[PDB]
């Protein structure tokens, strides 16, 4: 992270407790939809010189690693088609390229510096967390182990059950699509099993979670 | 949560620790009654966007996050039709709507301009926590195993493990109406077995709880 | 608990790691004497909201809490009749009742102001810390396992072992007369099998701890 | 402990860590040797009210905890004699007696005052911590599995083990007398094994520990 | 680290938690690519003095250390060639040799010196680091347990675990000609399995991670 | 530690979790080579008084804490042979004595004043460390468990094996003499197999590890 020591930022260094608790969120969940906000929390105030350290922290899942990647290298190659570079005049600290928000080509100090000069400051770091959420958001959706339309209330398996599956694997899509409304909960009706969705069919037009939890409780 | 750096509020990140803590009680109590002060003591001091990070790092039990979600917008409909907002004058920033409230419309720094100008302040953070706490009610209820009218004490059940048994069923329905008091000591002494009744019975009108223990230890 | 910012004092938010702590005494030890000076120290500094949410954290042991919450309102009524309250003149905060005391009809804010306004503060927190140290000592006497009157030395228990099953369950009574004295040390030797009892007699009157230890090791 | 805020002396919170760590030396050590500067490293900077919750927090062991109450007693019995308190004059906090250091008789603000009062300041938490090491070192004694002169070398033992075991026995007296010195190192000789004792027959008058070990190495 | 304390530069301590962090990273896994993330986090803002603890809390793994003390000591003789050091005027400090980076021949005091002078400051304890790094990499491919080159498809392995196999030994080469290019691609392709072999021969030139998965989901 | 409140330096209480770290070193890697470092690290800032309750809250290893004990009154010895202490004039704190550094004769104000006095101080917590590394270096030679001249590689020991316990027990001398260099290789190289010294035999004079590693990976 950063700190203000006198009227200067430096770099603050990363906590071990931070690190150790990201290596062990992939380790342990394996890219579930938890993995995105977790980033983003454990991330919070970081340069990307930093953030590289948690990614290379991670010893295993380098296809997972190698995905996220080739998404940054896509945003980086984004942004230098965006804002393009003028060569710095004067021996100033030149503009960013996108390697140069990916961490690859600059320092610490040089991210510090975009971060926190007075004129026209670049939050890079922010920047570069929006490109790993993407490529983090793909992996979600590569590791879920059941696709949503392979959601299938089982003959005996309580509603309440099918329906903590329906939306994790619609949550693991990862899409603005995929979210709770009409269009999802036909779905939702028509993937239950015969017993409970003639008491679904029964509750009117849209109806609310609620009363489909209530209706079906013991079916 | 929120910091004072000079004379201006910033963004205080989130504790990885107070994170974790909230994502393990979900995990390891499920909806039991002390979720709700839970989440209450974690949340403490936060953002709306601090919230949705906690929020969003549960993995499972999606069911119960979406009837979350959904009292949170009833919520957040509510807020609207009481606080209309008219349109921000002069690149002032606006009043905040229901979806500014719950962090999906609004970034951390109009939450921290909102929770902290001299003129008018509106606490959003403390007023979504408020609509928070009201889902997980719901949750509490949903998840509770044993219904209060469903607790009777077994043959050579003790008296005391029966009475632990009936009030954390009772606290379990997050009511008002489900408190210790006259009524609901009717019930408890109802639904006892034949020999801790007969007992009771002797006791007069309206005895206190410890002399119902007292009387009843070991029968 | 509180704190000071700029010449205002203003809450400070509740470790995490102290209400676990409790928790966790709660769950681990069930009401044996060292609960009530466990309280007294994960307590401290709390104002009466710090206090119920390490109180409503507790899941469990439910008829003990209720016991706990019936003292505070023996307490609550006890101090409205100490200390009636006349109207607040002029739009003034009110002089705190019992239930403000205990936090049901107070905010945070308020317990604040009791606690540190110039003239006439009330501790409030602390009065309250005092109410539930003595609903925990009645706890304690009815989670005791073994009466002390029931405490006698088994044919071959080694007598130091039977002392702290003598002292323990002595202390569990939580009164002032369960204490070491000239009195309850009668009833210990009384109390030890013969062969002990024997050479307890030949000690004189009123021997000390340590000498009826040192006299009895290996009978 | 104690703090500094403004110009005033103010009592700050034990840590839960500190007093988790005390309870856990008790459960785990027993009254092993290292109770002892335990007990004074984690007591370190505070006032009786702080080291009695410390103690109170232990829930088994209770005759040693009454053994350490009776030194208590014995030394704040001495204090009263080298130091009788003549009767505050003019609304003055008093002189503190034994049962004030103790912090029986005493509140936390009291302690503190003759704590870092300006003229003749009495640290009554340090003489405190000395009163309970006295007595945690008669409880050392009293736990201790095998006396000095019950430590003798097996016929097949390793000479260093029966050294390791000849020095904590040694030390588990809590004596002056008990060091290692010309007159405790015979006894080590006398209570070697034959084929070990032949060895250090032959090293001359006084010999050191590591030429003790060298030459019995293998024996 | 480093410190401030009035206008002078001062060592702080290294903390005990870093320390057990590293130790526990070497231990636990021994040497994979996350080892050199891991070291570079862990040793931020550190002198060479405490490096050299970090380095020496190593207990097992000792040819791997010396690899590392041996690509120290080329480092450095590479640093008194580049760098010749004339003998310090007038009583003052000494430019520092290879061996005073590392460490071996300077205090923690002359390090700070170096690190914290007004002109010509030389970060010592950034340069040891990176010396360090190379060690490490080293040792990386010394423990890498699969060469990249012997890393082939099994008959019915799933394409995505064969690519995380292929990546992770890719990546244990520790060199810049060891990255996901057109050339190493095409050493992906050549070593799958015949039937996902036939399938990406169908993707044209040069397909994308994300297109070899997909084509390859479930062969 | 030490620490400064207005212009006064005055004790720091030791760190808990500092303590225990040393007390689990000890228990669990049993005088180790790691062990000098690592009491160098978790006594790093302390004085006398503080390192004696690190020493002493070991509760076993007697025999090398005795041995630890006879070091510090060697060097103890010699301190006053070098520094005879003339009699304090006009009331003024002594000089320090061999004793007085090993804080058995001294209070800690007493090594706060020698450590930070503006005329002549004497590090005292620094010369002490000093001792107890001289001490932990004999109990390293006295554990370890195969002297360097007794290890050589098995008929079908790898060769990295072999080195990793040719270099563990090489560094368990703890000598400047037991190092790297051409006489010890030349002992490694002596002590390997029949098939690894053939090997060996043909690389040269002074082969480097890289190089003898390389070349007998497999035989």
């Amino acid at each position: 992270p950063v700190q203000q020591i006198g009227g200067n930022y430096v770099h603050l260094c990363l906590s071990p407790r931070t690190l150790n608790a990201w290596v062990k969120l992939i380790e342990e969940k394996k890219f579930g939809a938890e993995v995105v906000p977790g980033f983003q929390a454990l991330s919070c105030g970081c340069t990307p010189y930093d953030i590289n350290q948690m990614l290379n922290c991670v010893g295993d899942h380098q296809a997972a690693m190698q995905i996220i990647r080739d998404i940054i290298n896509e945003e980086a190659a984004d942004w230098d088609l965006q804002h393009p570079q003028p060569a710095p005049q004067q021996g100033q600290l030149r503009e960013p390229s996108g390697s140069d928000i990916a961490g690859t080509t600059s320092s610490v100090d040089e991210q510090i510096q975009w971060m926190y000069r007075q004129q026209n400051p670049i939050p890079v770091g922010n920047i570069y967390r929006r490109w790993i959420q993407l490529g983090l958001q793909k992996c979600v959706r590569m590791y879920n182990p059941t696709n949503i339309l392979d959601v299938k209330q089982g003959p005996k398996e309580p509603f309440q059950s099918y329906v903590d599956r329906f939306y994790k694997s619609l949550r693991a899509e990862q899409t603005d699509a995929a979210v709770k409304n009409a269009a999802t909960q036909t779905l939702l009706i028509q993937n239950a099993n015969p017993d409970c969705k003639l008491v679904l069919k029964g509750l009117g037009v849209n109806p609310t979670l609620e009363e489909m939890l209530t209706a079906c409780q013991g079916v």
